[PDB]
């Protein structure tokens, strides 16, 4: 419903959001390793926050189930 994020790295961004609602993340410190996200500050909920977090990345944050997430790798792994 409300989110506060800022420059750091996508990994730490998702990490920070996780602490908010206390859900389970499935992500390895490698796919998110390096890419930066200029942050996010608005009235954002779960799904809508992730979609914006894609700004600056080529990854896809995919809700695992219920309220949890998993990092689905599909940057440019094939234009098929």
């Amino acid at each position: 419903a409300q989110v506060n994020i800022a420059p750091g790295s996508l990994d730490k961004a998702l990490n920070q959001y996780a602490a908010h609602s206390g859900f389970t993340l499935s992500v390895d410190a490698s796919l998110t390793r390096g890419k930066q996200s200029n942050g996010l500050h608005g009235d954002y909920d779960v799904e809508s926050g992730l979609q914006q977090l894609l700004d600056g990345s080529g990854l896809q944050v995919k809700p695992l189930g219920n309220n949890s997430w998993t990092l689905e790798p599909a940057p440019a792994p094939k234009e098929d």
